[PDB]
C-alpha cells in the first residue's frame, strides 16, 4: 500500500517510489501525510514568495541532463502564454501547464530536506526549488521557517 | 518545398517548429541548414573543452514544460560513473549523459533579426539534449572572438 509505505518515511529519491508502486510522483507526493499540495494557482503567490528568500536551488531534471542553478529565484512575468524571468539563471516558464504544487519536507536519513515541485498534468515536475544550506550543513534557519509560514499560508 | 529548400530561404522561426512542420526531427533541419557542421558524439569532450575557454555563454535545457537558460561561463566536467560531471561554477552544476550524446552540430542563422550561433548536444532520437549559445554584448551583438573561435572550432570539426 503507497500510503502505508510512506508513513515508514522511506529514504531515497520519491521518483524510485513513484516507479514501484508505477503512478506519478504527484501521487506519491500525495499520499506523504505532511506535504501540502495546492492547485496550479498560487504559482505567482509560490513563486514571489520564494523570490523573497535568499540563495535557493532550482533543478530541472531530463532523462539526458540534471541542472542545477544555484542562487536567488528571478522574478516573473507573465506574456505570450509564458512566465518569463528577468543574474545567471532566466528563461520561460509554462506555468500554464502547472497543476500542482507541493511544498514537501522530510528526512535522509535523519537530515531535514525542504522542497517546492510544480507539477504538470501528467503528474511529473517540471521544476523542482530546494532550500539552501548553511556552510555548517544545515538547512537555512530563516528559509525552513518561510517555508513553514507558507505552507501554513497556502492551508489558511 | 523541401525541407532543404525551406532551409536556406531562411525561415522565420524556431527550428524545432520546422521539425514537426516537416514531421522529422531537430537533427534532420540542422543537417539541412546552410553551413551547419555535425558531428559524432565521439567529438564531445573536443566541443565541450573548447568551449569552456570561450568565456560567458548561454546554456539551455529546453523541456515540455521548460526553458531554463543559465549565462556565465561554461563550467568545465569530468567523464565518471556514467556521467559527464560538472566543476559546479557560479551558480550553474550538475550532471550530463555524455555516452547518449550521438551528435554534436555547430549552428548559424538569424533569428529574429538577429544573428545566433549555437551548439547543440543530440540523443539518438534526433532531439536536443542540451544547447549552448554564444555570448551577447551590452549591446545586443555576438561576442567576436567567440564567433571566430566557433568558426575555428566548426573548421577544425569538419
Amino acid at each position: 500500500s503507497l500510503q502505508e509505505f510512506l508513513k515508514t518515511e522511506p529514504d531515497g529519491t520519491l521518483e524510485v517510489v513513484a516507479e514501484q508502486y508505477n503512478t506519478t510522483l504527484l501521487e506519491v507526493v500525495r499520499n506523504l501525510p505532511s506535504s501540502t499540495v495546492v492547485p496550479g494557482d498560487k504559482f505567482d503567490t509560490v513563486w514571489d514568495t520564494v523570490c523573497e528568500w535568499g540563495n535557493v536551488t532550482t533543478l530541472v531534471h531530463t532523462a539526458d541532463v540534471i541542472l542545477e542553478f544555484s542562487g536567488e529565484l528571478p522574478s516573473g512575468f507573465h506574456r505570450h502564454g509564458y512566465f518569463n524571468l528577468r543574474h545567471g539563471m532566466s528563461g520561460h516558464i509554462k506555468a500554464e501547464n502547472c497543476t500542482h504544487i507541493a511544498l514537501i519536507e522530510r528526512k535522509f536519513m535523519g537530515m531535514d530536506t525542504a522542497s517546492i515541485l510544480f507539477f504538470n498534468k501528467e503528474g511529473s515536475a517540471m521544476l523542482k526549488i530546494f532550500l539552501g544550506r548553511d556552510d555548517h550543513r544545515q538547512l537555512l534557519s530563516e528559509q525552513v521557517s518561510a517555508f513553514h509560514t507558507l505552507a501554513a499560508s497556502l492551508k489558511e
